[PDB]
DNA sequence: AAAAAAAAAAAAAAAAAAAAAAAAAAAAAAAAAAAAAAAAAAAAAAAAA
């Protein structure tokens, strides 16, 4: 609603918001802006920061197409005790309009929409559930794998339609779902064991897999150096005594209201390549596979990236550096053709 | 060993009839009393050497 309305910024605070936008390292800084408590996870801020951003809201009603998913959705699988839960917590404690659920407290039902009394007017009354909550919002499910697939079936319509067709007794409809999914699993066996695959190891159906467009493997690498970082880290965080988030807020908030970034010619040729070559990639046998949908992914986080620069227009560097964090994530670099990840 | 199933199986809420309980509820007629008035019998005081 703030956003809505067009006087929520003085003329000199949009010209702070643009001269930040100029800086070179616009996007490493308001990443990095994101959960300052937690220990370089830079690659994984960036795309909780595109996710904040969002991509571009199209509409493709005359296309006869069905509406396009313009959230971005992000898996954390990773070994434990890697600061997975503290992200998902930090993003539920900034949105406004968001959820956060964990494991096999949520049934489907309570996900989408149920029918209760009302103990003051005794009527039944339909009530939304906690994907319909956060609507234009972002949804935190933690302990994604150690949830029953009845209840994660009903993800499939949320990440991909936006909508949610509820067919019951007393009235059938179709709730809107915008949300963004952001989701924290464990690997089977809830540590990465490096002689499985990447597939073998989150153990996702294909289907749910590809509706994430994002992958962050937080793997732990068994390092002396990065185990001193973050122990100091940790430990300075016990006698603990930036970018502002009153400018970061700001910031967002200009970039939903006033940016809407459209595909360029160099971006539309990138995209084209860049997909190709994804699919060539991710074609082999443990990794995860690509497919139409990773190309809008690529799509997606583009355009969150020129909203980001307030570019209000697509090209080459915003797909390539989307190509690039979702290179990151899923540790391409470090996989090889005998799938399997080495220690970086 | 866990992963879908596929039932119990419990609750809340609904119905859904029963079968019991609960809630509404002045005016019309009569009689008796106490008072009158009235026909009859009865009991008074004026008449006279
Ligand atoms: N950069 C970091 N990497 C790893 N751990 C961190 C980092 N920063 C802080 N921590 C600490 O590590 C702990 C990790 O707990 P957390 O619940 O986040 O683990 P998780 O990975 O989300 O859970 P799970 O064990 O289910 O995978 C936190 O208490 C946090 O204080
Ligand atoms: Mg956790």
């Amino acid at each position: 609603d703030e956003e809505a309305e067009q006087k929520l910024f003085s003329e000199k605070r949009v010209e702070l918001l643009k001269e930040l936008s100029r800086k070179p390292d616009i996007y490493e800084r308001l990443a990095s802006a994101l959960a300052p408590s937690i220990y370089e996870h830079e690659d994984i801020k960036k795309g909780i920061l595109l996710q904040l951003f969002g991509g571009t809201r199209k509409d493709f009603s005359h296309t006869g197409r069905g509406k396009f998913r313009a959230e971005i959705n992000i898996l954390l699988c990773g070994d434990p005790g890697t600061s997975k839960s503290q992200l998902l917590q930090y993003v539920y404690n900034l949105v406004p309009r968001g959820q956060y659920t964990s494991g096999k407290g949520s049934s489907a039902v309570g996900l989408t929409a149920y029918v209760m009394k009302d103990p003051e007017t005794r009527q039944l009354v339909l009530q939304t559930g906690a994907l319909v909550l956060s609507d234009n919002g972002i949804c935190c499910i933690d302990e994604f794998d150690k949830m029953n697939e009845s209840t994660r079936s009903v993800l499939h319509e949320v990440m991909e339609q936006q909508t949610l067709s509820i067919a019951k007794a007393g009235i059938i409809c179709q709730l809107n779902a915008r949300t963004s999914v952001l989701a924290a699993a464990n690997p089977i066996e809830s540590q990465w064991n490096p002689k499985k695959t990447t597939i073998e190891n989150i153990q996702l159906p294909h289907t749910l897999l590809s509706r994430f467009d994002l992958i962050f493997l937080l793997l732990d690498p068994q390092d002396e150096a990065y185990d001193r970082r973050l122990a100091h880290h940790l430990v300075a965080l016990y006698y603990q005594s930036l970018l502002d988030m009153a400018v970061l807020k700001d910031y967002i908030a200009y970039a939903h209201s006033t940016i809407m970034p459209r595909l360029s010619e160099e971006a539309s040729q990138a995209l084209i390549e860049a997909y190709v070559d994804m699919r060539k990639i991710g074609s082999s046998r443990g990794m995860v596979s690509a497919y139409p949908r990773q190309l809008e992914s690529l799509i997606r986080l583009a355009e969150a990236h020129a909203k980001v620069r307030l570019s209000n227009k697509v090209e080459a560097i915003d797909v390539e550096e989307a190509k690039r964090l979702h290179r990151e994530a899923l540790k391409q670099s470090a996989t090889d053709p005998r799938t399997g990840i080495v220690d970086i």
